[PDB]
């Protein structure tokens, strides 16, 4: 499996997003979902934070995993967004974010949903990846990296 | 909250293990959670496996979050170990394992599990704090230090 695969279309990987707060990028992230699925991108950001408020989804190094339940969602949904510059995101080392993936699922929980959670985790936690993420610009190969990490 | 807290009991943290194999110490951590719960140390052990052998859980730098289902368990389950020499675990860096906190589920999947799962990934994922885990000898400490990060 890639099993970022699935859920992370191309259409979902945003490079270079300029953007200023957390509730900025939030917005942003929601519509990105808003756009190859149904859902309210309010919805998608209002959630993120009923998250976020409740402690930060930073993983360290500019490195983020924001993400939620959906009310109506049928299968999980993820992006992935880089920021121009990184934003203020009380992450646990301090430093702020710049890379985000972001996870959304469905109420009705799934064993498969902690394993995809961790499958990110572990894929930006490791910086030699993190590296290549925060450098590359062809949109086309930061997909096939993102979906295709342990194939 | 501090949500390691209810289910990583002192007892469930185990300080230097002289230990050689992957199978060793997944033997051991089978030994653990048989202490505290009913459970067959066997089947946690297989179980780690039929999931490790799927992929490596190690998260980087000495840490691996090794966890799985388990066919009659109530409650989620944790622990912690350390290790006299840090050993060959096929992590994403190439890096041998030292620090792991394993995490076991019940079949009957929690909208929770994937935020215990997350948190735990946050916490061995942060260097700082890898760094005091790495180091603490008092075992009260150890404890205390994982089960209310973020309090």
């Amino acid at each position: 499996m890639n099993r970022l695969a699935k859920i992370l279309p191309l259409e979902n990987v945003v490079i270079d997003l300029s953007v200023t707060s957390k509730k900025r990028v939030f917005e942003q992230a929601g519509l990105i979902f808003e756009n190859q699925n149904g859902i309210a991108r309010s919805t998608v950001t209002d959630n993120l934070f009923a998250r976020e408020r409740l402690g930060s989804t930073g993983l360290g190094e500019g490195v983020a995993i924001p993400h939620g339940r959906i009310k109506g969602l049928k299968h999980p949904l993820a992006a992935f967004v880089r920021l121009a510059e990184p934003i203020p995101f009380e992450a646990p080392d301090g430093q702020p974010v710049s890379l985000l993936i972001f996870l959304l699922v469905p109420e009705q929980a799934t064993q498969a949903h902690l394993e995809i959670l961790s499958e990110i985790a572990q894929l930006l936690s490791d910086r030699d990846t993190r590296e290549r993420l925060h450098t590359e610009p062809d949109r086309d190969e930061l997909h096939r990296l993102l979906t295709q990490w342990q194939p």
